């Protein structure tokens, strides 16, 4: 037989019962990527948080030529180490100020839009689609709000996610394309004098500050294509599929419909049972590390198994179940951990939280309108997300 391969499964809305069995057998294992490269497999809540806590576990180095390889890189090398170019600009702190869900007005804008997608959707009839019609519009909406640039821009911005985040054994042309047309739109961003407010107006600020005479360009229009590009894929995906564990539960739904202020812990722990990540996070080890029964060598693949981690039994008893009053609540990993957690944590909550306090009060009897099994699971993606999410009320 052959080396096990990964991902295990595309379905994002059921957790394999191999995942526990490997957790239990081999907390970390050699596997075969789509590239045919090896790796580490860390399924446990205890290795999974060693290795992202070691810095000596590398993201950057993933980017390095000849690297055992994950997938195929959908950006500049350079990119992969965009947080740590963020850092060496001294731009993090702006970065982080702006993407918070605590501007003024951006709470109530996301209910507004939320509450008039959910209205359109009423006006038109059932079945709607909750991912392309609510999840993903919103999750743009957002975004383009954040970064300060033109609603009516994110569409056309939109479309270049269903391939930038493809999880490729091969490079893909059509990223570079999209790539190289999104920066440009950036760098116009950037050029604009409507363009004050957000995170494109604040670096439009800092670009001409001579503070920060030295930095890139390049830098300004990557900061806005990849906070636009991951923001949008992650609260998008995640929304969605958080849509589908909660439309499961009827019983949730029917709490949170009744206590809304129950609905942060519930998303919280709805962050938990997330498989929004279709590939574990990739580190490449620096030197020789132990982790469990393995010795991980230098320049090997490590990948960290998120829902090996938050559906760990042995951090959190019986992890299949949605529990509201958990002591450890927060201490799952769908938001990573150490080096490169999550700069935009508090507003993935916000987005989700809104997302479905709007739906719940709008649609208190939402339910899917086909069988489960009918949906149709995104393949070689970096995220799993049902192509389609038909509901109805
Ligand atoms: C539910 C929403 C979200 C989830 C579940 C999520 C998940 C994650 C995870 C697991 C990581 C760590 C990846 C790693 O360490 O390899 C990460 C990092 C990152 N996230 Fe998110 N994210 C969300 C929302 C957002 C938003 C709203 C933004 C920006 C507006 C964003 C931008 C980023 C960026 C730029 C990184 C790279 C950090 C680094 O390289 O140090 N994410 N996210
Ligand atoms: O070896 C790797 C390679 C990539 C990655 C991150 N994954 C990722 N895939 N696609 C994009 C992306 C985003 C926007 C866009 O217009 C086109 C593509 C990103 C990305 C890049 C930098 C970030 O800071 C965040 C997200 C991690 C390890």
């Amino acid at each position: 037989t052959v080396l096990l391969e990964v991902p295990f499964s595309a379905r994002g809305d059921r957790i394999p019962d191999a995942v526990a069995e490997l957790r239990t057998r081999e907390p970390i294992r050699k596997v075969r990527t789509i590239t045919g490269a090896e790796a580490w497999l860390v399924s446990s809540y205890a290795l999974c948080t060693q290795v992202l806590e070691d810095r000596r576990f590398s993201m950057k180095e993933t980017a390095a030529a000849g690297a055992p390889r994950l997938n195929a890189l959908t950006v500049p090398p350079e990119v992969v180490n965009n947080m740590g170019n963020i850092a060496d600009a001294g731009l993090r702190k702006a970065v982080m100020k702006a993407i918070t869900p605590k501007a003024p007005g951006l709470e109530q804008f996301l209910r507004d839009t939320a509450n008039s997608l959910l209205d359109n959707l009423i006006t038109e009839g059932a079945p709607a689609d909750l991912r392309n019609d609510f999840a993903d519009p919103l999750a743009t909406a957002l975004h383009c709000k954040v970064l300060g640039i033109p609603q009516e821009d994110g569409p056309k911005l939109f479309r270049s996610l269903s391939i930038a985040f493809m999880s490729s054994a091969d490079p893909i042309p059509a990223a570079k394309i999209n790539w190289d047309r999104d920066i440009e739109y950036m760098a116009g961003i950037l050029e604009n004098p409507n363009i004050t407010t957000g995170l494109m107006g604040e670096l439009s600020r800092l670009r001409k500050d001579p503070a920060y005479s030295h930095v890139s360009d390049e830098l300004f229009a990557t900061i806005g294509v990849t906070f636009f590009g991951a923001g949008v894929i992650s609260t998008g995906s995640f929304l969605t599929t958080a849509l589908i564990s909660l439309i499961q539960r009827p019983q949730l739904r029917n709490l949170l419909h009744e206590k809304p202020e129950l609905i942060p812990a519930g998303v919280e722990e709805l962050l938990r049972i997330n498989l929004s990540f279709a590939d574990g996070l990739p580190r490449l080890a620096t030197a020789d590390i132990q982790v469990g029964d393995v010795l991980v060598r230098k320049g090997e693949l490590v990948l960290v198994l998120l829902e090996g981690a938050n559906f760990d039994p042995e951090h959190f008893p019986n992890p299949g179940s949605i529990e509201l009053d958990r002591p450890n609540p927060t201490s799952h990993l769908a938001f990573g951990r150490g080096q490169h957690f999550c700069p935009g944590s508090a507003l993935g909550r916000r987005h989700a939280q809104i997302g479905i306090e709007a739906l719940l009060k709008k649609m208190p009897g939402v339910d899917l309108a086909v069988p489960i099994d009918q949906l149709v699971w995104r393949t070689r993606f970096q995220r799993r997300i049902p192509e389609r999410l038909p509901v109805l009320w």
